[PDB]
């Protein structure tokens, strides 16, 4: 539910950049995707609901590690999906797999 999605997808670092000055104090999750990635379209459902829920605390990103190579290489990303969690450019916490449970506790902890 909570259609739609307020989930943009970055288009490169200096686009990941701008979105997180945007987002200012918000919690950010940086969602590392592949269209081929099973366990990442799994999860999708769950993140646009969570986009939605929690629209003036968190900023959903999604960054497609095909098109956004660098973005990947830069977080060291090598399991799919990677949830990585920032705010204010200082990173809280980072976990991998396709886990609903754990990213929203993850979120509601460090709203
Ligand atoms: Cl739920």
């Amino acid at each position: 539910a909570a259609a739609a999605a307020m989930v943009y997808q970055v288009k490169d670092k200096a686009d990941l950049d701008g979105q997180l000055t945007k987002a200012s104090g918000k919690l950010v999750v940086l969602d590392f995707f592949a269209t081929w990635c099973g366990p990442c379209k799994m999860i999708s459902p769950k993140l646009v609901e969570l986009s939605t829920q929690f629209a003036d605390n968190v900023v959903v990103l999604k960054v497609d590690v095909d098109e956004c190579e660098d973005i990947a290489m830069e977080y060291n990303i090598s399991s799919m999906p990677t949830f990585v969690f920032l705010k204010n450019g200082v990173k809280v916490e980072e976990f991998a797999g396709a886990n609903a449970k754990r990213l929203e506790d993850v979120i509601k902890a460090n709203i």
